[PDB]
């Protein structure tokens, strides 16, 4: 994540999460030893026990694995996500219009400079495309063109087999939408699961319990079932079948979407992680990937027309990042405020930046000096720590340079 | 299926369907040659073309294939639904109670015999069925019990793969059920499609139009989408995963649903060719499973006590095995009258088989023999045909015979 030099590393076991250490790991670890311009030496301790010793010289004398990528088709595939991704943006953008390019563009891949099948894999993920109708196939040859559809997953950068769900949830949303709470715009907008906690399935169901009427009304919509929690509740639930997978993720997809409709009304971290068990981090890392997932599925609905859906989806976007109320959104524009330095700026009556460009500098600084509760009290993650001083006279010089950004 | 002798079996052409001959068939062909007692000798006459000799030599010498069961597990399989059938009816019957039972039941089956992984095999079906608890495992060894979910799936006669997806689809109905019409009950009680026609898809959108709103209501519960019969008619549409075989599944049962819905109300199958493009025979066909499905749905949710899909259910065996009114119902008790001889006694008034009994053979004579249209007038499946006055005498006498044994 970030380059940290120290003099003495140490590695506490050769295993990580139960699996030998990965040397492209290792390589990064013991590659931060030594203080750049500071140590005569760098120096990496390797702690192993005398079982472990056959796997501690490994990672010592081991060199990284050649590079090799994700376009070879495995044995029993006959296209691959990345092949049928680099298909579409080409054909959807119209630089390789003929199955003659095609061709001509995969001698471009590294696959192609590794192996210098790639023929039948771009038929084959042609074929994919055509039959949804991403694209359609004129006669000249064969000469292939996009539908909405298509070109709606280019500008979006869903991934097409993902596409086809998101697409039918979308519709099936707009045939019956409940407005009367943010959670249902909050459900299509939240990510696929990728274990970013462990539900504790248990705390779920009494939730679910309590969980407001207009809520449950929504889970009824998408798809939730109290019988299915409770026997989460009662045992392991195992998934065998891609019907017992899409039953199975729509549980955790919407308990997700509970987390995020606390998050976007500002509850603390600390009450999020008592009601739901998450991790701050894991809150956060959420917090992330659901404000990128809230743009995609904007420009989605945007580029087929569904512009009753768009209305609603683009608020989230910024919404999710910062994780505030609707009225605190303009003023988070200044990038100094978070939602809780917003918060106590549209408490004391800056409900807008031009309001807040107005300000008095020192009646900013008593009420940072006075809410948050010398010394660089305020952290500002594009600098080190500010005083009160200092960050209330950048934010409203911030501020009006904003205006003067819009009006220009 | 039926003893007909003839002094020559000519057969057209060693190839049938596109296939060669299955020699079990063209030795089921062959020896009906020679009429018993009539003939000195039977004659076959394959009629084979040049190109075709290879083949029909091998049709005259070859010989049957040795018999092998379908509890052979094919290699990619984990479990064969005959053996998870085999397994829960011992489980759910109780004969087999332990893996020790288990063990010993399969070494009674023909796979057994053939062999002298089965082992295994008992194991891989006692799983699936207990992680969808048709069977609860409980501590002795284990000692399993069926659920009420085994006990009625074993009661049906139906399959357990199938049964999961007939559970589901069985109480989302019960969660919104539309009465206004019984579309809604034979969409439940119509077979999965099983090829019994090739649907005219620019027929059945062209009906989707004219359909009554009472029945597209119910299209919108059971899930059939007017953007799907427009891929339909549009062009060639398959299935490459299985939330695409369920979505064209459930189209094809709603056309079967709406021919049961004709044969329910006594439309002509003339009618009925003309509007849906089925043959005679496969309309009567489909009667037949539909009838033998509707049974089967009434005693699962009488074992499962949905007393009131029980309620409505147990109309439509009779009902789809005769193609009827529901007041005909009772009259059709006489095996000897059909839904055509029904509904003109019924027309007549004798609207009861208390009531036909009653009835003066000469006047179920004259209304036979005036609503009908002696060389044998009438054809009845158990007999040659008869004529007006054998058929009313038997009618009259059979209805008091109902009596004597409904009142015994």
């Amino acid at each position: 994540g970030v380059n940290l030099p120290a003099r003495r590393v140490i590695i506490r076991t050769p295993i990580f999460g139960g699996r030998p250490l990965d040397i492209l790991t290792y390589k990064q670890m013991v590659g931060r030893a030594g203080r750049k311009g500071v140590d005569t030496v760098g120096e990496s301790i390797l702690i192993c026990k005398n079982s472990e010793k056959s796997k501690g010289i490994a990672l010592l004398q081991g060199s990284l694995k050649p590079v090799r990528s994700c376009l070879q088709r495995r044995e029993g595939e006959e296209v691959t996500g990345s092949m049928i991704r680099a298909i579409l943006e080409i054909i959807v953008g119209g630089v390789a219009s003929t199955s003659q390019d095609m061709h001509t563009y995969a001698a471009c891949t590294f696959l192609a400079a590794s192996m210098k099948v790639q023929l039948g894999a771009i038929e084959a993920c042609v074929m994919w495309l055509l039959e949804n109708e991403f694209i359609q196939s004129t006669e000249a040859g064969k000469v292939y063109h996009p539908t909405h559809l298509g070109s709606a997953t280019l500008s979006s950068s869903l991934s097409p087999a993902d596409t086809l769900d998101i697409f039918a949830d979308l519709q099936r949303a707009m045939k019956g939408f409940v407005l009367e709470n943010d959670l249902h715009i909050l459900y299509l907008v939240t990510p696929m699961f990728e274990d970013w906690t462990t539900i504790d399935w248990y705390r779920f169901f009494c939730l679910w319990e309590k969980l407001p009427t207009s809520m449950k009304r929504v889970a009824e919509l998408v798809g939730v079932e109290e019988g299915f929690l409770a026997r989460c509740v009662k045992g392991k639930v195992v998934a065998r079948t891609e019907r017992q997978h899409r039953q199975m993720a729509i549980h955790k997809r919407f308990f997700t979407s509970l987390v995020l409709l606390d998050l976007i009304s500002e509850v603390p971290l600390r009450e999020i992680n008592q009601k739901y068990g998450c991790n701050r981090g894991q809150i956060q890392s959420l917090q992330q990937s659901a404000a990128v997932y809230a743009g995609m599925i904007t420009v989605f609905s945007n580029r087929l027309g569904w512009h009753n859906m768009e209305l609603l989806l683009s608020q989230f976007q910024k919404r999710l990042t910062f994780g505030i109320q609707r009225e605190l959104c303009d003023l988070v524009r200044v990038s100094l405020l978070n939602a809780q330095r917003a918060r106590v700026l549209y408490a004391s009556g800056f409900h807008t930046v031009a309001d807040l460009a107005r300000a008095n500098i020192v009646e900013v600084e008593v009420i940072l000096k006075n809410a948050v509760p010398n010394m660089r009290t305020i952290w500002v993650t594009g600098r080190k720590g500010l005083t009160e001083r200092e960050a209330a006279a950048l934010i409203v010089e911030e501020a009006r340079m904003i205006l003067q950004q819009d009006l220009v």
